This record gives structure tokens, sequence and C-alpha cells, in this order.
């Protein structure tokens, strides 16, 4: 039986890999509306990528590991392009990284990177300040896979 409600509309992110809570063969499928339903963080921050300070709101990834029951120690996020990022679960509930949706209060667009954008709130932290921390940010989230 599935323990996650299915989506009503298209999916925009798909959580695999080594999970115990799913709505599809060994998968949780998630639209927009069911990510903005697990409550919506705000990060304010300067990039490298973006001009000025940029604001973005989105979803807890710590929360989304929670729902799906993550049992690994990694995820790799899967973009659009094809190319993946190597996260440690631990930088989740360390650095409040979330799940970006919205960008200056717009959602975003493919030429923006989005739908979905691996977010740190770099200002916050030094240590977040470095190509380790851009390196785990991913935006063209499709896909989330806990190893
Ligand atoms: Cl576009
Ligand atoms: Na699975
Ligand atoms: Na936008
Ligand atoms: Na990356």
């Amino acid at each position: 039986a599935g323990t996650i409600a299915k989506p009503q509309g298209k999916p925009i992110l798909t959580i695999s890999g080594n999970i115990t809570n799913t709505n599809a063969e060994g998968a949780a499928q998630f639209d927009r509306d069911m990510l903005e339903a697990l409550g919506m963080e705000t990060v304010e921050t300067t990039t490298p990528w973006h001009d000025g300070r940029v604001r973005f709101d989105g979803v807890s990834l710590a929360k989304l590991m929670d729902i799906v029951g993550a049992k690994g120690t990694s995820v790799t996020a899967v973009a659009l392009n094809d190319y993946v990022s190597t996260i440690p679960i631990e930088d989740f509930k360390k650095f409040n990284v979330i799940l970006a949706i919205k960008l200056d209060g717009n959602y975003m667009t493919v030429r923006e990177k989005g739908p979905l954008f691996v977010i740190y709130p770099y200002d916050s932290d030094p240590e977040l300040q470095k190509q380790t921390y851009y390196s785990r940010s991913a935006w063209q989230v499709a896909k989330l896979i806990v190893e």
C-alpha cells in the first residue's frame, strides 16, 4: 500500500533509492502543490549565480528525507541535464538546506534553472561560502536518489 498521497498534478520531483515511504514503485512522486503543502521556509543570500541578494522560498530537505523515510547518509540530486550533485544527508539538518520553489516571490521556469533548485544559506556561515557547497547546490532538480 502507499503511505505518501498520490500527486493530483504533474510530478516535478521523484525521490527514490533507499527510502521506505512511497506512492509509486520504490519512489515518492511530488507535484508542486504537495511540496508547498510540506511547509515553505525562506532563505535570503548572495550566490555565485544570481545578481545581488536573492530570496528563495522552498521546502526543508530534512523534512523531505523524514516523510520518505530515507535510510541513507548520501543523496544524489539528478538535474534535467543528466548531471548529478552528491550531498551528505547530514548537511540538511546542519545548514537548513532547502529545495527552492520560488525566487524573489516567483516560480522558476526552466531557463531560470528551475523549477527546483537545492540552495544553502551561503551568507549565514563562512563555511558555506566555498565550492564544496556550491557544487552540492543543484539546479533543474528532477530527482533525489537516497543511496
Ligand atoms: Cl522558460
Ligand atoms: Na526505492
Ligand atoms: Na522566476
Ligand atoms: Na551541483
